[PDB]
C-alpha cells in the first residue's frame, strides 16, 4: 500500500512537516532541499512520485518537471509554489504535471494527493 516518494523542498520546515504526514500515511519518502539534490538521487532510487516546490535556490520546480519528463517518462511529479500563477500552473499541466499546488495544504490533503497521483 506504500509509496515512495521524493521530496523536493527548500523550506527546513515545510519540508518536515511534509515527511512527518507521509510516514502518517504509512509511505517511504527521501528528502532533498534542492533539485540539483535530486537529481542524483532520481539516478540511485525508484520512486511512485516526486512532490517538489517551484521557487528553490538553484534550479526551479519547472525546470526539474520538464527534466523529469524526460528522463523518466512513466514518473508522477507534483509541483507547489506559495506564488501561485495561472499561466505557469496552465503550461505545467500542459507538461504533464500532475498537479499545481498553491501552498498551504492539510496534511490529509497530502496523502490524498499521493493516493490520486502515486504509481500503485
Ligand atoms: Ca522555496
Amino acid at each position: 500500500m506504500a509509496a515512495k516518494v521524493l521530496l523536493v523542498e527548500d523550506d527546513r520546515a515545510l519540508r518536515e512537516a511534509l515527511s512527518d504526514t507521509l510516514l502518517l500515511g504509512g509511505h517511504e519518502f527521501v528528502a532533498v532541499d534542492s533539485a540539483e539534490a535530486a537529481l542524483p538521487v532520481l539516478a540511485r532510487e525508484a520512486f511512485s512520485l516526486v512532490i517538489s516546490d517551484v521557487n528553490m535556490p538553484g534550479m526551479d520546480g519547472h525546470q526539474l518537471l520538464g527534466l523529469i519528463r524526460t528522463r523518466y517518462p512513466h514518473l508522477p511529479v507534483l509541483l507547489m509554489t506559495a506564488y501561485g500563477a495561472v499561466d505557469r500552473a496552465v503550461e505545467a499541466m500542459r507538461q504533464g504535471a500532475a498537479d499545481y499546488l498553491v501552498k498551504p495544504f492539510e496534511a490529509r490533503a497530502l496523502l490524498d494527493l499521493v493516493a490520486r497521483h502515486a504509481l500503485g
